């Protein structure tokens, strides 16, 4: 339904990045037109002129980490549409429905589908917007405009794509942008650049194109102790059964994620209006002490699973160190020598503590998390626009940027989706809210078009 | 939206009963006048007459038997809407967050809710059908009526119900009848009748009234080894802190139900097609093979907790003849005095095998289960519709009974709903089919003026 | 501490086999020996005259099912000793604490060991009697003998074994006979001879030999639906990574194995006293009442696993016939073609009920169960001291075989371990009562003996 | 076995306590002793003087709490005796089976035996050892003795008890002392002083007596997050069925308790010797790395009990602050009117973080953990035996503490058990290291005698 826009309009809306966040606003955007669901939409006139850049060739979610066996952490009523309207078309079980397979997921007795199943659900709701997405485009820089050159109010933005196959530039204009890039891989800065560390973003992607023979003994660590590390840590015995394998982490032990159901209401989307309503210190204090929802843990069934797998280990052998597959607690890297004539790294290892063992890998896979930074990027030359001497980026609570409203039309603004965890809570950078916060955001954004059909 | 027809006016439908299986066809009819969910519903002209007949004051599901704690036995998807269409307005899930109470249901990750909850969820559905169900209001007779009395064809229903309070007696004519009453209390024929001599169905209800002091010493005994029997047993030792109970049961023990995924798959909606074209000795051997799934049989967690119980009364009495709460299995009653001067009731057990103890007891609850054929008495004086020298109803795969052709017209009818185990699987009489049974129901009555508009 | 007897002498106690039941006899008179555990043992004089005959090279626990992963279905606790004394050094837990591996164990919190684990444990057990039993033996007879040949009274008898590897025959005298032999491999009578055509007891032995490469392309159906076909069914994906498996079963699914608390209390070593003691037909019934907890049964968890990875087949392709991994219910084989010069055989499926599919196989796991009939052609010279026209072994209480008094001297006698089901309940061919049966066993050989100290 | 020592006779060792510390010593000590255990026991000539006194008038395990349902947070493998000897008569199973009640908890299938069940076991233990008990005598003093008062060598101590009963003051001397007294409750200082504020400690003792029917509407305070909290708030609403009961927190939400397999393995025995060589730093790291296994967390299903109970509160009731049963998350109580003429306390309340509601309450159950110093108070006497200028008692790997080598003789000297946390462990004020501790034990204690028979 929702139609193409022409490169060379003006666009009411500007989304940088097609996954989750993204796809959870273009979904609210259709319920908020739909006549069956929003009573008020038979009178909306025109269709808002609406496009997004995605990098990559098609929908794919963590494509590099789609790891066999791998579940969701999170309930399926936490999908893309449910929380804000079970009415929607676009909720996980229509989607079953209209996949003929709704009565046997009931089968199943989980509210955890495979990451697969999951991926599929959230690619047949972004199918539905191909008309409006633009594949292949990995947005560069977005730039400040202004309708009078000789004024001094921007009213309207410039955001610049290079097309990923041929390498060339293309500009779309639009009045409102929002940003919903995720996260980039982050690497601890000592290790150095070597084709055969791979962080775990591309595990699935990367390792079968170095280590190319399954049968092999190779030797293969990973670092780390999230649910990356453990995920990857319990497929590569599986992958690659002749391998000897590692697993280096600096905390003692894996540690369990947390869902208990009085502490998983952080994560309840009313809960975003408390937790942005909190002070810098409250909010600090909040996310410390509720960290293990979400990072350095891994779900419980997960550690029992390797814990039973070490234990098996211990029948066969009571040795220690002649096990296949290993755990090596409260160390870290120090050292990587990897200019050797053999295919082997040499990693040099040491207490984690305020010295210990060698290892030779033929890979090393760098289960070390993600940072949220990459917006900065791409919003350096609108720097300014923002209240003189503030270096960084406000969302208020409906995530559109502060920008100084003497240089800024009321029409214009950027909205930041997936990376304000500071400010909206551990739910931020989740699946947790995306239905509801969706919502939120096309209220913000087409909020004046709506009002006049409502 | 559906309005009220007057009493005076021939019905398209007429249903006997308000319970789960008419409120799902009420919500199929909806959901297909609902241009919404039915694109084709926008042109059709004249809302159906129809009228809903229930004897209860207001709509209750099993009331008496509404123990505290008591769970559901079936996943919440399986629904009364969802499983036919998850967009329906009509979902447990929509239903949920019409409370306000979606995000905390999602955080007890459970598929099973409460009987109080999914009581409440179906009488949140029936409520938007008042002005279509007349409370109150028995229905005692189906009467065959000849529009033209002069001839030999049957055409339109006399239904006659007794109001409850008044004893009035009402008739309503209808081309189309719904038999969805349920089923009724099964006694064994041996108990003699007394009031302190209860059914399962109304252990809520009558059992308060007889035994008022909470805190007396009764001895209660419980007759069954069902879910019934095992929920009330578990359930006097907290309504009755010092009474001494006891279980009898002709079993050896509780059993688990089956609801394990591969044999539970004969519950599936598309499943009936292929159980009702089986053979009478299939369907028998069919329905024996997997009794287990549904009769004589108790959720394994409440068996664990019942027996955990037990345990714990040995922990404290090696000597099982002093505890307070009792099971006594391989029994059998043989005599029941209820005719001397104390408030207890004597009951002469013996061995179930192909003799024993004597209870004294202020109450016996009788979790016996229930009869299937309160629709035979309603439909006696239709009976010679049926083909000559048929004497039993035949219901086809649409649950329209076979009626003899020549005598009456295509445009009138009778179907049975929930008491069509033996044709139609062990699904029927449960809520695991209703979404989907209540749509097929409804193109199969309103069929032929849907097809206008579509 | 049991030293072993020459050949040549006249035994106490001569056991046919070797596995569990005849382990927990010898654990159970080691203990009973055991002045430390067995104040009266401090007293006895001679250490009884006992061997243990075994046709295994060495202890093996059904190796040819050792599936990778597969677990114990009774708990720990259950093991070759604790039941009849915990303080045991034969017990699971000591060996654990033995192998330096007891607070490990603490730490899967779980009651189920893997099968690997557990024949390590009786392995563990079976050693410290390694001077008492003669492994590469298989009996082949049991004859009758009298120490006055000239008189009418049998008192001893000759244990005839075949050396597995060099052929020749030994013979072994005792006074008591204990037959410990388990059961042989059931092949349904229709299916024909083949290489190709293997009993699941051979699964780990005998199907690596035939398809050596785990890499091809096989095609392997799997017979029955029992926990050995559910086990073979789910290891061959992992296995043989591209091979296309299929599943045929007569039953409708696979059904769960029954462990409730109160049903499995039929299994409680007191218990066998109570089975006993019924009549005929109180046994039968009683046998086929509870048939659920042991036979054509599968572990709910494996059901779940095997169904899920169903279910993500159907998530990849929901076209049923493409799947690499199938099953067919309600099936049965009634013509294999196995002559043609291709290595696949034909098989000819047709419905179970009272036609179909063609399935062309590398091998064919046939998991129909077993027989427990070994011990009859072993008995066949000494069926003539039972009874006139008793044609069948009558094991008393204390599984002593039933014998003329006036034939067969009070000192001799036979016993039955592992087959008398019929008589001694669903716990006699398990685990479930070894220990205490161990322990009567030790009595009624060795009961003259150990009051003499006593 | 341990026969009693006369008063006045110089002990080898006298035991502070007799709670599970002690209990455990006695139990390593008489299967050290025992012959069928340690082989060199057979040897030993006298046994040894040893005594232990107990302030309470029979053994009981923490009773003021012993809350109806409450269970074990330990595998029953982590009893008294079996990860050190599981041959041992005194281990949990063999209790179980000297009762007739090891089949029974077999059925079970847990780990986790009810509170009630484990303090019988250990009574069980304890009555073996009534002879050497003194109870209703509380340890009132330690005094250093000299055998020769003209030296400046001390060489024995002169334990004081207090007789519960009738107040007089009895002296033992020994040569070795055991401190094995537990905790202290601990009560937030800002709380004053009043009959209707009760520890948690005391809620079955003491909360009974002030609020006597239980059937009248009373308005209970529940102060704490921890176990003892939720357990308390769990059971009120049973205890006092028409009772309003309220929850009050300083954090956010109740916390789930770890014990994930490879985190778990802080309390493995061994591991006591790797945090012990640790340094102060790493050790405090460590035990904060960790708290989350036993301080200020709580058992998940009791976590998600209570919150099913909030949700089911929450279907009757949309209205939060009409709850009969609630919880006040992040306050802090800031004054306590407790001098009105009514029977109600007057609670006021603010926010955590760094102004709410008033409480009225009939009593404020307090639920905030115990101290460990007691030890202090009965060792004030002997401080000037430490090493000069030291302030705190420094216990050594073997529990004995540091004293001045030239002040105390090598025969003399005093242990402390189950409050040296910050230099042992998690494990040291827990069941799971007592089995293996109490051998140690023994051995620290009376190697020297024990050595001359080995
Ligand atoms: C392996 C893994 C599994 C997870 N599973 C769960 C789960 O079970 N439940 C849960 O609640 N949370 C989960 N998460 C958290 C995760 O952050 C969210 O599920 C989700 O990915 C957030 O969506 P997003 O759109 O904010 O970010 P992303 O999903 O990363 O989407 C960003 C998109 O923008 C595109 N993009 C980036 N830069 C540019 C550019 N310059 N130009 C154009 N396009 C660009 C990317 O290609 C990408 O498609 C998981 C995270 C990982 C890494
Ligand atoms: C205690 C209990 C719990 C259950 N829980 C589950 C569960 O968890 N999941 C599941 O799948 N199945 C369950 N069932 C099975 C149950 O049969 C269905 O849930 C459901 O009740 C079937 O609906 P029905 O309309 O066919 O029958 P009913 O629910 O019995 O409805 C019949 C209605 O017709 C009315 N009526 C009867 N006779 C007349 C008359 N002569 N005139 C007018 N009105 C009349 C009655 O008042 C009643 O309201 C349960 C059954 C019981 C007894
Ligand atoms: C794969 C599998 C797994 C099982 N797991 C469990 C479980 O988890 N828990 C449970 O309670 N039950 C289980 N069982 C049931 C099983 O019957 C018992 O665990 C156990 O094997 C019974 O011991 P047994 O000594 O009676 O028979 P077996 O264990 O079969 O021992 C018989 C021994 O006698 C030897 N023998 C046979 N014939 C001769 C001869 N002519 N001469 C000399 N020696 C001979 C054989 O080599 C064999 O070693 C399992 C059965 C199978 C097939
Ligand atoms: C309610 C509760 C439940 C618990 N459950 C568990 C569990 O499930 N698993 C687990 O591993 N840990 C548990 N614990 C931890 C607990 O500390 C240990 O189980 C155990 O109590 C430690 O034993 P102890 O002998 O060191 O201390 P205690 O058990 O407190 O024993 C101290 C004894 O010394 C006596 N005493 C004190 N002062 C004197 C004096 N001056 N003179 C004479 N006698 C004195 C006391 O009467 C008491 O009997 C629990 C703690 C509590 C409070
Ligand atoms: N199919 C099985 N699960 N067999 C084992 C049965 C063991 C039995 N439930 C017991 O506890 O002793």
């Amino acid at each position: 339904r929702l139609r193409s826009t022409p490169q060379d309009e003006l666009h009411d809306l500007l989304c940088v990045g097609f996954g989750p966040a993204s796809l959870a606003i273009a979904i609210a955007l259709h319920d908020a037109l739909d006549p069956r669901l929003n009573k008020s939409a038979s009178n909306i006139h025109a269709q808002p002129k609406i496009c997004f850049l995605e990098r990559q060739k098609q929908f794919a979610w963590h494509s590099g980490m789609l790891v066999p066996g791998s579940k969701m952490q999170i309930s399926f009523i936490k999908d893309l549409a449910t929380l804000r309207d079970p009415r929607s078309s676009f909720t996980f079980l229509n989607y079953l429905h209209q996949k003929g397979r709704l009565i046997h997921f009931t089968n199943l007795s989980t509210f955890l589908p495979a990451r697969l199943e999951f991926e599929d659900y959230m690619r047949w709701c972004a199918q539905q917007f191909s008309d409006v997405v633009a594949y292949g485009e990995e947005v560069v820089e977005v730039i400040p405009g202004k309708s009078d050159p000789s004024s001094s109010v921007v009213d309207f933005f410039t955001v610049r794509s290079r097309n990923v196959e041929t390498g060339e530039i293309s500009a779309r204009r639009t009045r409102k942008v929002v940003i919903a890039i995720g996260g980039t891989a982050k690497m601890p800065s000592g290790l150095p650049q070597d084709p055969r560390i791979i962080h775990s973003s591309k595990y699935c992607t990367t390792l079968p194109a170095l280590l190319k023979d399954k049968s092999k003994p190779y030797n293969i660590a990973v670092l780390g102790s999230g649910q990356s590390a453990a995920e990857i840590f319990h497929d590569l015995q599986k992958r690659y059964p002749n391998s000897r394998t590692t697993l280096i982490m600096r905390d003692s032990a894996m540690r369990p994620s947390d869902d208990s159901p009085f502490v998983n209401e952080i994560f309840n989307p009313e809960r975003v209006d408390k937790f942005y309503s909190q002070s810098a210190a409250e909010r600090q204090r909040s996310l410390l002490a509720d960290k293990a929802t979400n990072y350095s843990v891994v779900r419980l069934e997960l550690i029992e699973e390797i814990y039973n797998d070490m234990y098996l280990q211990r029948v066969k052998n009571p040795d220690e160190t002649q096990w296949q597959h290993r755990i090596l607690p409260e160390r870290k890297i120090t050292r990587v020598e990897h200019h050797g004539p053999q295919s082997r790294m040499r990693i040099h290892l040491k207490s984690s503590k305020p010295v210990k063992e060698t290892l030779e890998v033929d890979a090393l896979m760098v289960a070390t998390g993600y940072n949220r930074n990459a917006h900065e990027r791409l919003l350096s030359k609108v720097q300014h626009l923002r209240p003189t001497g503030q270096d960084q980026w406000k969302p208020h609570r409906d995530y559109r940027v502060e920008m100084d409203p003497s240089k800024v039309s009321s029409e214009a603004g950027i909205w930041l989706q997936g990376c304000n965890e500071r400010t909206h809570g551990l739910s931020d950078s989740l699946l947790s809210v995306l239905a509801v916060r969706g919502g939120e955001m096309v209220q913000s954004i087409f909020g004046e078009q709506l009002e006049r059909a409502a």
